[PDB]
């Protein structure tokens, strides 16, 4: 009962109640992206000992996410976007899927949620709960090469999944997650079930940074680099930089 679309939308930067289009559909995730990071430091701290989502109340999420300004991961980021979403009066479908891993190969098969938008005849795919470089804008479900930011992408079919794929100026393709688009569904998130490695992450204007450990990364217009972080003062500040939002 606590969710408040006006309340999410001043969150993020976004003006007014825009129309449903695609137009407004790209701006609302660029700046969810670019606003609410993505934080896993006390994700366990909100788990359910019944392992279901739906025993997390969304006002529970609402509240640390928007009300409070932290962010979080992929089941709370994209939880919230989908029923921000479908309040604004998009058709939205949440998807699962399998992440690539360093080693080459793809994790659980369910562990990433995210979203697909069907609108005006052609679907998009929406993800603002993903640590890692990825998309800041939708992508369309197609293997078609898609452009934004100095990056390509596109969504190829392989054994039956759909598997989106990014390319950075100077490197190869490279997958980043893979879904089984037959399985999307309007309610399915009510059907979801030394300190760790730390993930944060978020949007900037033009590309991404994305801090896993101290392994730093920034993308600007599709050129990318990295560094191992050493000082703990320099590290601090990374972190302030991402939690700050923009
Ligand atoms: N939880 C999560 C979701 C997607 C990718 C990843 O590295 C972690």
């Amino acid at each position: 009962h606590m969710f408040d679309v006006a309340k999410y939308l001043r969150r993020i930067g976004v003006e007014g109640t825009p129309p449903p289009t695609l137009d407004t559909l790209r701006h609302l995730h660029k700046r969810h992206l670019m606003a609410v990071p993505y934080d896993n430091s006390t994700a366990p701290d909100r788990l359910p000992a019944s392992r279901h989502l739906t025993n997390v109340p969304l006002d529970l999420v609402f509240g640390h996410v928007v009300t409070e300004g932290h962010g979080g991961v992929c089941y709370e980021l994209n939880r919230l976007f989908h029923t921000l979403l479908a309040e604004l009066g998009y058709d939205v479908r949440m998807v699962a899927a399998a992440v690539r891993q360093a080693n080459g190969t793809f994790g659980p098969e369910r562990e990433h949620t995210f979203d697909l938008v069907h609108l005006d005849g052609r679907t998009h795919l929406v993800d603002v709960g993903f640590p890692g470089p990825s998309y800041s804008e939708p992508l369309y479900l197609s293997e078609e090469e898609q452009h934004q930011y100095g990056c390509s992408y596109r969504v190829t079919e392989h054994d039956g999944y759909r598997v989106v794929e990014r390319r950075p100026k100077g490197s190869d393709w490279q997958p980043v997650y893979r879904f089984r688009p037959e399985l999307a569904d309007p309610s399915g998130w009510d059907a979801v079930r030394l300190a760790g490695t730390t993930f944060r992450s978020r949007a900037t204007d033009n590309g991404k940074i994305v801090l896993i450990g101290r392994r730093y990364f920034t993308v600007e217009d599709g050129v990318e680099r990295t560094k191992v972080l050493v000082k703990a003062d320099e590290f601090q500040d990374v972190v302030d930089l991402i939690l700050a939002g923009a």
